[PDB]
């Protein structure tokens, strides 16, 4: 492992994640998080002269936001820190956002405002993860960092992939229940796997066929998740839906501990499929800005309407 | 697992820095050979933590490592694995004697000046070439790492060397030997201690003998000559022979109170040890090597050539 990349910001992220996790290994796991933990960080500035000049950039910084909370979150979400460390570090992330090399994790560039909003909600989010025992369709926020190389400064967040680390998605949708129409562009639609939207789903007559028990379970989690978001005055979020086609292809199978968002289709489905659905893109507050209770009602009715 | 806690924030930072340096190196290729740039290279790390790991460590500190590639190569040439090294310096805190020893008594840690660091750079290329040419077999100080630490407004430079003494076998007498210009003996205050550093006059007046056989004496003096000729060339002086003596019977009677045989030692670990000859009055083991090498002539007083001869003549006469 040398953390080499053509993109210096990915070297620095791999370096940083490697450092972050090793550093945490020299820190006790607390009986519980305290308020100070939610306002915490570690900054590390590196200046090398004529050393490791080929693998990495000579001058850089790495900052990790509330390392103790994100570590706790990882544990709550069933994620081992060394598995995490390996996933983001054994090979470079691939641009599609980026994905870890093993497709377990999403890496996204965000703004300082996003970072401030993550802080704004982090205690309530954490308590909510405690209360729901980590069972939820919220984004699993696993790490949040600031990087500076070459006079360039970005903020990044890591989340769990909604989709399978292994089974491919032939179709993907971003759904909001917008009353205003939402269609993919001709530019988006020109891709191999476009990110389609509400009107695409309707115009295609897309059907998601899940059994009654799974639908109940799913729509109950969804309701509590979205009542929480409405409680925080968050909005503009979407349900991301991926469809694995088992016929193009042991064939139907997935580990529900890794691909935690996976749901098998109804046995009587006309088409043998697996669906991957969860909420993404939650960090937009009403103050920055139809209101959050309304958004959440409208969102939840549309999801109900398609199953 | 390891927290790097100490009452001494400089020891905490050192433990953290050594841990970080060795880990970083695990992510840098071992080159087929050193290049000139490696002898002027450094890594600096500045760490600022806020409301994080505030019990185990200082929140704000800096750690700088000089010529990491060279010291790693030196470690390899001296027979030392970087993971072993890391463990020795980080598993438990270094113990104060002024110098510290690593907790497992393999390594010496010393605070040095800015001038000393400058002198280490001055000689590093010739030192490394000399270590290459002698396959690591020398009585010179093995220089294994050199760091600059900053915490709480205090800045120190530190160097790590291999311990002259045994990691296991205890030393009941020790001497710093130069010879020639004197009245060089330990102070009343020093001779108070449990293990004083005795000097030239103490060696003579105490009737100290060293019972090594004809072969070991000749092999040792032929190394010393080579190393001391080398130091002369570099124009260094004011260096010592550090001698420590293990007394088997004392170490035993002082244990019984509380599988290598008594008096035996691993010569791959305790590289400076010499067994006493079969006719020694008491069974002893000697640990002898050169220390304290970094004084440049250009700095009545002697010159390096004069210093070296007096030194070799002195040691040759006591054995
Ligand atoms: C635009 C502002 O984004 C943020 C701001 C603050 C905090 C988080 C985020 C954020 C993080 C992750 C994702 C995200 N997560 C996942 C996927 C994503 N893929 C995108 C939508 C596609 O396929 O087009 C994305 C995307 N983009 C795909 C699969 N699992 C998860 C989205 C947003
Ligand atoms: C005064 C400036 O000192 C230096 C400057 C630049 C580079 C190196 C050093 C330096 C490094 C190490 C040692 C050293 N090494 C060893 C011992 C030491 N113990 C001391 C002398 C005692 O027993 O009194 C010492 C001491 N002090 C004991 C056993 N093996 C080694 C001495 C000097």
């Amino acid at each position: 492992l040398y953390f080499q990349s053509m993109d210096p910001l990915l070297s620095v992220l791999m370096w940083g994640v490697n450092h972050s996790i090793n550093e945490l290994s020299h820190v006790q796991i607390p009986v519980m998080l305290m308020p100070d933990d939610f306002k915490a960080y570690s900054k590390i500035k590196v200046d090398n002269h004529l050393f490791n000049k080929e693998n990495m950039p000579s001058h850089f910084k790495f900052k990790e936001y509330c390392p103790m909370v994100f570590r706790n979150l990882r544990e709550r979400f069933g994620i081992d820190d060394q598995d995490f460390q390996n996933s983001l570090t054994r090979s470079a992330p691939l641009p599609n956002f980026h994905t870890s090399y093993d497709k377990r994790y999403i890496i996204k560039t965000i703004t300082s405002e996003d970072v401030a909003e993550m802080h704004n909600i982090l205690k309530k989010y954490h308590q909510y993860i405690v209360e729901c025992h980590g069972i939820t369709l919220l984004p699993q926020f696993l790490g949040m960092y600031r990087l500076n190389v070459d006079g360039v400064e970005i903020y990044v967040i890591v989340t769990r992939n909604v989709f399978s680390h292994r089974l491919s998605v032939y179709r993907k949708y971003d759904l909001k229940g917008s009353t205003v129409a939402r269609e993919a562009s001709d530019k988006e639609k020109a891709k191999e796997l476009p990110t389609l939207k509400d009107n695409d789903f309707i115009n295609e007559g897309q059907k998601i066929y899940i059994d009654d028990n799974n639908k109940k379970v799913f729509l109950e989690k969804l309701k509590k998740d979205v009542e929480f978001l409405a409680q925080l005055k968050l909005m503009d979020y979407s349900l991301l839906v991926g469809i694995h086609d088992v016929e193009r292809a042991a064939p139907g199978e997935f580990d529900p501990n890794i691909d935690v968002y996976g749901i098998k289709c109804h046995e009587n489905s006309p088409r043998k499929e697996v669906y991957f659905m969860a909420i993404i893109d939650i960090l937009t507050h009403y103050d920055a800005k139809v209101n959050p209770e309304q958004y959440s009602k409208r969102f939840l009715d549309f999801i109900g309407h398609i199953l």
